[PDB]
């Protein structure tokens, strides 16, 4: 069809490692155990102060590490004999990872005590009300088993479900449903996962607001959006994920409350009674994750993360990565209670008073492989156009003007005065990086160059350097 | 998971809940796996004994 484009394109966005050379030189790091012990259900803040006592700490919200790293420049050098600054600049690509996660088993678990629930409507046998009191009761449920990694080098965008416009035109407001609103923004560490009841704020969605579990209530539920962060043709959001999820029906059931929004009356044959009328329709399948099974995991297994997707190919660019996990399999819950008095035979609410903990381990060992990328002036032209700070970081294609006078004017306004002067106004803010929520995690310092101390070392020369030294051991282990 | 020594963010303390602080030792002959509580005492942090068998 007529005539289009034929295209004229005319400059070309490249692919970043075609002039990029791998270096033999191996540093390896590991961090010493990451270990954080909240409360599964909620948060809980002190009872006279503002601040947290026990934070909350579940695998079914994102834990969102945020590792932050300098460059090879701004470290180690061991030899210098064909590294000028001019002729080339470092950067480090991590090309093995160690996702850790050997702990005892629990489940994520969350729960509500003014959970709605009409009657159950997997089967009935008699017919709902039309509206009611108080038909809501202490239930709690799981939001399903969750497993995802992905790990990018820049933040990674979530979408979600938001309050829209409210319109008059579609007439979507409030006493019928409110409007929905698809909104990306970035996932933080503590933002909730993906309710199976889609992946929404629910503070200003809700206007009940004791629907659901708490913890959602309050903040917003994302999924994280895949379709959107490896179409960008750099992918650098992401550049590796998968996922292990499971959601049966555990049990239909109605959700108390009736729409005010139309039903067509040629559906049904009208009756007599009240089955002249159409109870409450706004059905929910309960999420299920009952069965464990931690023979099949996506986790205790290396990433090997040699190569990325996109224009970048292991080059991790902002000095960065962000590493998102969400794991419901392995995440133990504790179960303890700290009595009144032994000598009181009771066991009331305020005798032994129970309760209970979550405790979640994760550690992360790297091993980086050395490269180097060689620069010439048309490859520098395409990386300040990437994003210029890359050069003014190094500081190498920063070289000058800019710029950087005049002028100071006076003279003079001492005496008199024009008020007076004055200097100079030098926040906000860096960093944007660092403008969202996250387990912050620096790397800087813990690089190394062992690899038969840290079983990490051991595995990758099992890949790699062949080398380990192998077996291991096998043949034959069952 | 032992009972671990009292801190600002969880303290051994009625109305509180108990730290849980990690002690590593060596597998007793006929120590016990896991309940799906984990790896815990539970004779002295389940103070009323009578939560789990």
């Amino acid at each position: 069809a007529t005539v289009y484009l034929p295209p004229v394109p005319v400059s070309k966005v490249v692919s970043t490692d075609e002039y990029v050379a791998r270096t033999n030189i191996y540093y390896h790091a590991g961090t010493s155990r990451l270990l954080a012990v909240g409360h599964p259900y909620f948060p809980i803040k002190k009872p006279n102060n503002n601040k947290i006592l026990v934070p909350k700490v579940s695998g079914l919200q994102y834990r969102v590490f945020r590792i932050h790293l300098p460059d090879p420049n701004k470290f180690g050098f061991p030899d210098t004999s064909f590294y000028n600054p001019d002729t080339q600049r470092l950067v480090w690509a991590c090309v093995g990872v160690e996702v850790g996660r050997g702990q005892p088993l629990g489940v994520g678990i969350s729960g509500h005590p003014l959970l709605n629930k009409l009657d159950d409507t997997e089967n009935a046998s008699a017919y709902a009300a039309n509206a009611g009191v108080d038909n809501r009761e202490c239930i709690s449920m799981d939001y399903k088993q969750t497993q995802l990694c992905l790990i990018g080098c820049k933040p990674p965008i979530g979408e979600h479900w938001g309050k829209g416009s409210p319109c008059t035109q579609v007439a979507v407001q409030p006493g019928d449903c409110p409007p929905l609103e698809l909104i990306n923004t970035v996932i933080q560490d503590g933002d909730m996962v993906d309710t199976g009841f889609g992946a929404m704020d629910f503070t200003t969605l809700q206007a009940n607001k004791s629907e659901v579990p708490l913890d959602i209530c309050t903040s917003i539920c994302k999924y994280p959006d895949y379709i959107k962060m490896v179409s960008e043709p750099y992918g650098d959001s992401l550049f590796f994920y998968l996922r292990r999820e499971q959601m049966f029906v555990r049990h239909l059931f109605n959700r108390a409350g009736t729409v005010g929004e139309n039903v067509p009356d040629d559906l049904y044959i009208k009756g007599s009674g009240s089955t002249a009328n159409l109870a409450s329709s706004n059905y929910f399948p309960t999420p299920s994750g009952s069965m464990v099974t931690s023979d099949a995991q996506i986790f205790n297994k290396p990433y090997w993360l040699q190569r990325a997707q996109g224009h970048n190919n292991g080059i991790c660019w902002g000095n960065q990565l962000f590493v998102t996990v969400v794991d419901t399999t392995r995440s133990t819950n504790m179960s303890l209670c700290a009595a009144i008095s032994t000598s009181e035979t009771t066991y009331k609410n305020t005798n032994f008073k129970e309760y209970l903990r979550h405790g979640e381990e994760y550690d992360l060992q790297f091993i980086f492989q050395l490269c180097k990328i060689t620069l010439t002036a048309d490859v520098m032209t395409y990386i300040h156009s990437m994003n210029s700070t890359i050069l003014e970081d190094w500081n190498f294609g920063l070289q000058p003007p800019p710029g950087g006078t005049l002028e100071d004017t006076y003279r003079f306004v001492t005496s008199q005065a024009i008020a007076c002067q004055k200097h100079t106004p030098p926040a906000p803010k860096e960093d944007p990086l660092k403008k969202y929520t996250f387990w912050e995690v620096n790397l800087k310092e813990k690089f190394s160059a062992d690899l038969d101390q840290f079983p990490l070392g051991r595995k990758f020369l099992l890949q790699l350097g062949l080398k380990a030294k192998p077996k291991f051991t096998l043949g034959k282990r069952k």
